[PDB]
């Protein structure tokens, strides 16, 4: 049948039709072979516009619609869905990209852009012309989630699944779950026990009948797609016997090696052999063979001989249909800000080694000291923003928490010490959400912090004392401060986790410009991933604070129980298949493909290859490699992308 | 049985301890009749703590434990799991606050507030003994959610729910879905149109399966609890059929009399017979009955004969199992603040009334001008934290949005005016999220925005020119600025919506100091209410964006899900019930509940009172207005708390 093309022309209010003079890219469009109908109008995606489409498919016959405007990856299932209900395959639709792609990125170049989009248009409509109706695959949905990281984001989400009656798995790297929730001391706005109020939720989710919690382990390879993931995950040795571990603690004190208590932040000491923190989900000690010397002096104390280095990880197959990343995020580490003096000047600290000074279950015992001395601090210097909206670091972006928690704590040390005179270093106090402002008045006129607007320029040790000097400008007087303080606190900003990069190369997920996971739209879709069947909960996805997190948390528990509860997903057809009456056998194709799908084989006497369809992911890297051209991918056929490419210069 | 007491009181590190003498209470409270177990220590919430009393309960063979720690709307759940595991009636725990209401407001005055510590112990061992093993109550859940609104909010409820596979009502007040942001043009800080994201969304949830939307209608009446909620619908009447309503509008055309649309804030016109905006969902059109003249000129043109002026509101009657408040808010109204002038001076106005000045589809054609005059403004400022941060009109919160809204519109009217000046008023620029930090930097070097650090004190118009003089003091510089500007932007705060006080008394929910509605728990259940089966989505909550508001309403999704995919819910029984054979049927008790439990009936040929356990929601109202004493709550029977106020001046 001869293509029949339907081009619609978006205007999205003024962000294309501001640049793109589209009425004329219209006017263009009907000068190309096959194009019947040419519309512009002004938001595409509105009923009216899908109504306008749907209605000219059974009106004008068209077999092939082309929409220029906005990029695939945000509404071309949204089109999709639109022509197939007026009854058109919906792989005889073709996206042209007009607006990330042109009008905002030429609107200083109007006519060009005007030129461009009109070149757009018609390399679609070129590949239009030879796009084939493709069936979307019905897959099966697992019944199971699966979910990366035991923070509070984490945490909600299997808890919320394993409420609905969903086999859930929570798999957590160290020996407990909880995240940095678990390393604070009190939560703002209420001041709340951060632990006394997380330990309910952490037992809940350890002896919950729907969901399986592996602690001390790692995913280490997932494999399939929506509905069907085969998942990995190494239960990493403790080198102790789960079951007769009573984590009492008594195999440490001989232990002659000591290693930096990361729950800690590297103030604490502990052993080779040792427990992450007093509340810890499960309560069980580990073995770090990292720094263990393997000497046997604990195994010599040890009762129930619990201890055996012969232990071996085990590599747990489970699968899954839908995968949610919570793996959260790391403090920013300062000493690249040099002037500020972090791992150069004893009495200055960021605040997550503060947090972990000011908790009770701390190295200090709840007690705020100077690491040079061990005395109290009478003077205390906030500096915000660090590590957090400077280029000179790489990180452009507000860290969401350190005004609050940096004004939490403050008001923690004077609850404990009111002779302590606390200064704030700020330049924007972001007291943003419900009870914030609030907290932000009652720290000054309550606890009486004081604030200071100006972002600190250096600090200055005395050798003799350890005291630190604040040089900044006080901008609301225009004059310099030069201000002694005992102890120097660095409101540190959030950065993506170190296993960050493990965790995308695993799942298959992109990052955002600050480095942390990117979402699928920022508003049509906070938690869902362009991947799917996953999905992302808390500090991983951005900065931001607890109940943002747990509301992340729940929502991806919503938008991952959809294919859950359907028990069936639609999964793109853009796979490789291998023509018998080409191939050869030459066997090229069979190596390039990471899911082994190409394989060898007899038919009809001789040997040719042959796709095995459900293992194919649609890269099209076997097809470009083929010599022969038996294999080809549906939707990016070697034809298609031929047209394509002519469609830049001429009409074909 | 004898009651066999186990009292165990908290130290909390240092909490307690540091100000009550606890081991001098512990042996105080062994002094107290039943008490067979007293046991000090240092974190009771903690493995520990629990383990030592679930130890105890079986080796003292206890029935009633008592902590004396914390309160109980902390770790009450807590406390009940750990002696329920130990085969220990939960009901039959007391919890005695000697932290929050007694070490922490008397650290300086110890030895009374160690006596105090003793009366709260013997106060709690009092109403212990007389504690009696209660049973939940399990109630069914009607497969079906509410949600209440349509914004965007509502919207992802529904639709979530709705793709789960969930029965979902979707309620809007005014004829069609979008809420606020179909109003806005773009959206931070991507800068799309709302449209982008909205419209797909609004249109989805019209055809969607498992949604049934009710447009142009509210919730007139809430009855019920959780499970088992009796809803009642008033579908207004239109005035036109919507099934043979093609929403053309010709009739708009025709239509003679002139009404101020409230979808452009008073600055567009619409007739009587109209469609909300031009995207509106459902497409259909509806008769202002209170403006309408009833001429019949638009009859004559609708050919499907829609038009019908004898159309009565109905009621539907509908049952659910969950409800999602997602009402919204409304923008705060400047008057008040007489200084700006607004209402006064024809070129003051708000950021909402702005939008729809910028919006295409708006009454000025998406052009920004002058009310006064119809002329294009050359100088403009933004007032930032207009009804926001200000005591003097009781709104001490931060709106959120208006930092990001104000500098988005800037960028906006820049790109359709280079030459336009711009300065944003400000004091602190929250851009808190992700790309917000860059979209303000974008919005000065690229747009060249200026900003000012001050919060003007007044704005002066030229009663000859219409040009506004804004004061304010330019406080990076220390000096007082007047500058002049065609057209003044006021950053409008948020306050919640108008209904708002008819849902509260519908629903059952309570509102927070800011006047929004109050959430279970900030921290971790940020969508939940304290009522069950009742869920918050959005901007009704408190302030906040679109990226946040489709979470919550993803949140809430998931929330809402819970009891539905359960299919059963447990309820507290701390309720009330008669003595048969003491009430004597005087009917005190009947209209004394809000939720009509308590009822007269006949047994046994006689009068007698019986309450309806399911709609009993605890309180104890009744029984204290009860003058036989036949009426008793459980958990809460005047012996109870007869002892209770005896224990506070000796032992019962
Ligand atoms: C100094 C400071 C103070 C703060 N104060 C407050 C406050 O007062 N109030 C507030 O609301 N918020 C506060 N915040 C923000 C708060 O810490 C976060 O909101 C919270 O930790 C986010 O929880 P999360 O689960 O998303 O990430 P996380 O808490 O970091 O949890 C991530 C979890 O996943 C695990 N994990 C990591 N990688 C992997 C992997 N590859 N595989 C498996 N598991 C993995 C981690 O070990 C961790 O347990 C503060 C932040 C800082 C830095
Ligand atoms: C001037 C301005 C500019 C803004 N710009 C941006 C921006 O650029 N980006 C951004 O992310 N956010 C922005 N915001 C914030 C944004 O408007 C909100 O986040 C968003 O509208 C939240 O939608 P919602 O569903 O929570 O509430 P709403 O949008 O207010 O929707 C509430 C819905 O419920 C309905 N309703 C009300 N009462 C009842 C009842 N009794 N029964 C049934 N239905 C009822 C209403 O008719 C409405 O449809 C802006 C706000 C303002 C004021
Ligand atoms: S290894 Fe042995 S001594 Fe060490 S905590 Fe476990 S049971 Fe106790
Ligand atoms: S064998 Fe390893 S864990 Fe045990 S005492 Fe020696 S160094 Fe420590
Ligand atoms: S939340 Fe506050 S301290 Fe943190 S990056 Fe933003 S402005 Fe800076
Ligand atoms: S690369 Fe092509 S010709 Fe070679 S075996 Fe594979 S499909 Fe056949
Ligand atoms: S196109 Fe080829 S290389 Fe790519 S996933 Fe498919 S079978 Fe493998
Ligand atoms: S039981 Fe309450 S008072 Fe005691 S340690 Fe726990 S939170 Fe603190
Ligand atoms: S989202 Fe895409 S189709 Fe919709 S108005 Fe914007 S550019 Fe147009
Ligand atoms: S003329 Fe009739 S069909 Fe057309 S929009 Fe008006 S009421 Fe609806
Ligand atoms: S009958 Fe009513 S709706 Fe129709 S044209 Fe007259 S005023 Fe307008
Ligand atoms: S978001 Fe900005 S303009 Fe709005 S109340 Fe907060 S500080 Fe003021
Ligand atoms: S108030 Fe008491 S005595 Fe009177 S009818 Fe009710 S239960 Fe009976
Ligand atoms: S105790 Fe309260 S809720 Fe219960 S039946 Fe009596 S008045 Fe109603
Ligand atoms: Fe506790």
């Amino acid at each position: 049948e001869e293509p029949r093309i339907g081009v619609y022309v978006c205007h999205c209010g003024v962000n294309i039709g501001g640049t793109v003079d589209c009425p004329d890219v219209t006017e263009f469009a009907k000068t190309l072979k096959n194009v019947v109908v040419a519309r512009d109008y002004k938001y595409m995606c509105a009923d009216p516009g899908q109504e306008m489409i749907k209605k000219d498919i059974k009106e004008h016959n068209l077999n092939r619609v082309v929409v220029a405007a906005c990029s695939p990856r945000l509404h071309e299932p949204t089109f999709r869905r639109c022509v197939a209900e007026a009854g058109l395959n919906p792989f005889l639709f073709e996206f042209a990209n007009i607006r990330e792609h042109c009008s905002w990125v030429h609107m200083h170049e109007k006519e060009k852009a005007t030129e461009k989009a009109k070149d757009l248009v018609r390399m679609a409509v070129a590949k239009a012309r030879l796009l084939e109706p493709l069936e979307f695959i019905k897959v099966g949905v697992t019944q199971r989630a699966l979910v990366i990281g035991g923070g509070v984001a984490g945490i909600q989400t299997a808890l919320d699944l394993g409420d609905m009656g969903f086999e859930t798995i929570l798999v957590e790297k160290t020996p407990s779950v909880g995240g940095r929730m678990a390393q604070l001391d009190k939560t703002f706005p209420t001041n709340d026990c951060s632990i006394c109020i997380l330990a309910p939720k952490m037992v809940d989710v350890a002896k919950h009948p729907n969901v399986k919690l592996y602690a001390y382990s790692e995913v280490v390879d997932v494999q399939g797609y929506v509905g069907n993931f085969k998942v990995k995950i190494m239960k990493k040795a403790r080198y102790i016997d789960e079951t007769k571990c009573t984590g009492c603690g008594q195999c440490s004190e001989v232990c002659p090696i000591d290693v930096p208590n990361e729950f800690d932040m590297g103030i604490g000491m502990r052993k080779a052999i040792y427990k992450p923190f007093p509340q810890a989900v499960p309560a069980k000690y580990t073995i770090d063979k990292e720094h263990c010397i393997e000497c046997g002096l604990c195994a010599k104390v040890c009762g129930p001989n619990a201890i055996d280095f012969d232990q071996e990880p085990e590599i747990i197959e489970a699968e899954v249909g839908t995968i949610i990343c919570a793996i959260g995020y790391d403090a920013f580490d300062p000493t690249v800000r040099e002037e500020y003096g972090y791992g150069v000047y004893d009495n200055v600290v960021t605040a997550l080694e503060l947090e972990r000074m000011i908790n009770a279950s701390g190295p200090t015992g709840g007690k705020v000291i100077r690491l040079s001395d061990g005395q109290k601090p009478k003077r205390i210097a906030f500096i915000q923003c660090v590590g957090s909206r400077d280029a000179k670091v790489g990180n452009k972006y507000c860290s969401n928490v350190c005004c609050m928690y940096a004004m939490k704590n403050s008001q923690l040390i004077k609850e404990k010490s009111p002779d302590t005179e606390i200064d704030i270093y700020y330049m924007d106090i972001r007291a943003f959400s419900k009870g914030y402002e609030e907290f932000y008045e009652r720290s000054a006129k309550q606890y009486g912090i004081k604030f200071m607007r100006g972002r600190p320029s250096q600090v200055i040790e005395d050798p003799e004392t350890g005291n630190l000097v604040v040089r900044a400008e006080d901008t609301l007087l225009g004059e310099i401060l030069e201000k002694e303080y005992d102890l120097v606190v660095l409101s540190v900003g959030m950065v993506p986790t170190k296993s960050a990069d493990e965790v995308q190369k695993i799942l298959g997920i992109s990052r955002t410009p600050d480095q942390f996971f990117m979402e699928a739209h920022p508003k049509l879709r906070p938690v869902d991933t362009a991947t799917d069947g996953v999905y992302l909960a808390g500090a991983c996805q951005g900065p931001k604070d607890i109940p943002a997190s747990v509301a992340q948390g729940s929502a991806a528990a919503s938008r991952a129980a959809i294919p859950l509860a359907k028990g069936e997903v639609e999964v793109e057809p853009i796979i490789a298949s291998v023509d018998a009456e080409i191939c050869g056998g030459c066997g090229v194709c069979v190596k390039q493909c990471p899911y082994g799908a190409p394989r060898l084989v007899e038919k009809d006497g001789k040997v040719v290859a042959e796709v095995i369809s459900a293992l194919c992911k649609g890269c099209g890297t076997c097809p470009a490699g083929c010599p022969s051209g038996a294999l080809e991918q549906d939707h990016f056929k070697t034809i298609q992308l031929f047209k394509q490419i002519e469609g830049m210069f001429r009409d074909t």
